[PDB]
């Protein structure tokens, strides 16, 4: 049940005036995608403050990424979910090199002890994810991001829904056959040319505790089947989460503001701000 909102004084929407004419708002099944200027925050916050939300953040820092965890941490407290309390899992292989980070009230963070493989760390996630019975008690939603990022603006409720995607910062200008799904029949991740509404980065997806599980286990389960085939995705989990969306369509998309790498794609004008971004790295050292 859902009370009530209070009394609040805002510019009204216009009918005639759309948000953004330069990009597209909403998606042919009629999922919104987020870009600023389309969400009134304070409207969205009291939805979701109304029904006492709580966003559970997942990350994985196994071997040398944990070196990403202080900054990662630092600016999800300054950025992520603010007001709203929050629930961070952090899995790793080393939990002594958990740095200690000062979080704000109503937040949390749990250290959860994986092994470490020597792509299957990328890989793994999905099965690590998927935990099951704990989530359920502990969160509403469930977010599963990098953890090679850094926060540098807003990232809140307006995200919140059954399942999202977020549109790959390379591709979104991209015609489909130009998109790097798994090509390859064998596999099932497979994508054919003619099909595909978009590319969808594998750094942050999410959704209630319920969707996200049977994501994470209908990918876990795919990717076995092609372990058993001796075959592996191209973009392995990333091509996995592809065909996934593609076959059950998000209800929400999240636009290239939500998985952004300036040194690479710049600050093109469609991106009012950057909000979340890839940190620098030497991908083979690292
Ligand atoms: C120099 C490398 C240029 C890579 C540009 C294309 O992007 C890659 O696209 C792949 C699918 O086709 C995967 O999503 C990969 O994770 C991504 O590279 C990642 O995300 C990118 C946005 C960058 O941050 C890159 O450094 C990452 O390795
Ligand atoms: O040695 C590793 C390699 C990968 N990862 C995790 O897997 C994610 C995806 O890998 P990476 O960021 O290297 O892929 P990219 O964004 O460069 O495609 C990383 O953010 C980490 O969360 C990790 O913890 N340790
Ligand atoms: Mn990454």
């Amino acid at each position: 049940f859902m009370v009530s909102l209070p009394r609040m004084v805002y510019p009204q929407p216009k009918v005639l005036t759309p948000c953004r004419k330069d990009v597209l708002v909403v998606t042919p099944w009629l999922a919104p995608i987020v870009w600023e200027g389309t969400f009134n925050i304070d409207i969205l916050n009291e939805q979701f403050r109304l029904q006492n939300t709580t966003i559970g953040l997942t990350v994985f820092a196994i071997k040398k990424y944990v070196a990403f965890l202080k900054l990662f941490l630092e600016t999800a407290e300054k950025h992520f979910m603010v007001g709203h309390r929050v629930h961070y899992y952090v899995f790793t292989d080393q939990p002594a090199a958990v740095p200690r980070v000062t979080l704000g009230t109503g937040r949390q963070l749990s250290v959860l002890e994986v092994g470490a493989y020597k792509q299957d760390v990328s890989m793994r996630r999905m099965e690590m994810i998927s935990c099951e019975r704990r989530f359920l008690s502990e969160v509403d939603y469930l977010v599963c991001v990098d953890v090679d990022m850094e926060f540098r603006d807003h990232v809140g409720v307006e995200i919140l829904t059954p399942l999202f995607g977020t549109l790959h910062p390379s591709f979104y200008g991209s015609s489909r056959e130009a998109f790097t799904y798994e090509r390859r029949p064998q596999s099932q991740a497979y994508i054919p040319k003619d099909e595909g509404d978009f590319y969808y980065m594998g750094a942050f997806f999410g959704g209630s505790v319920q969707e996200v599980q049977r994501l994470t286990r209908a990918c876990h389960q795919a990717m076995m089947v092609d372990q058993a085939n001796g075959i592996e995705a191209v973009w392995h989990d990333e091509s996995h989460l592809n065909k996934y969306l593609l076959r059950h369509k998000p209800t929400k998309v999240l636009s290239p503001e939500y998985l952004w790498d300036q040194q690479l794609l710049g600050w093109p004008a469609v991106l009012r701000k950057l909000r979340f971004t890839a940190v620098p790295k030497n991908h083979q050292a690292v």
